[PDB]
């Protein structure tokens, strides 16, 4: 089975670009990355940035994780994010996702050895 940190790298890493490059790209990519399959994941965020930087949050600003674990970092600086989520519309399996793209800091749960990204929390 899919170990959390290699669940992770498959639903939120991007590096091979730095953007949402069109606003078909979230449906590009929910289902390139297997996101639509048993039925649609309705909200996912893919971060533009190489998997060190992403892994580095770990190390950087330890904040409480929305549930009330203490695991979450938030990153020191902003990164290039995708937000894709569900239209009101949407209906499985033809999946139809809004694609929004931004610069923010990212929030991301952090376990194991090695201490590495697991759960994205939120951005701000």
């Amino acid at each position: 089975k899919e170990t959390a940190a290699a669940k992770f790298e498959r639903q939120h890493m991007d590096s091979s670009t730095s953007a949402a490059s069109s606003s078909n790209y979230c449906n590009q990519m929910m289902k390139s990355r297997n996101l639509t399959k048993d039925r649609a994941k309705p909200v996912n965020t893919f971060v533009h940035e190489s998997l060190a930087d992403v892994q580095a949050v770990c190390s950087q600003k330890n904040v409480a994780c929305k549930n009330g674990q203490t695991n979450c970092y938030q990153s020191y600086s902003t990164m290039s994010i995708t937000d894709c989520r569900e239209t009101g519309s949407s209906k499985y399996p033809n999946a139809a996702y809004k694609t929004t793209q931004a610069n923010k800091h990212i929030i991301v749960a952090c376990e194991g050895n090695p201490y590495v990204p697991v759960h994205f929390d939120a951005s701000v």
